């Protein structure tokens, strides 16, 4: 699992 | 921006 | 920012 | 488990 | 002037 | 990712 | 200005 | 993680 939010 | 990997 | 890895 | 918050 | 690259 | 805002 | 890089 | 605010 790899998550990234901007 | 999301972005998601699994 | 939020970044997440499992 | 990795995690980072800005 | 907005750039944005993922 | 790499963002950049003028 | 503002600039991001992750 | 870079972050440079102008």
């Amino acid at each position: 699992l790899y998550q990234l939010e901007n």
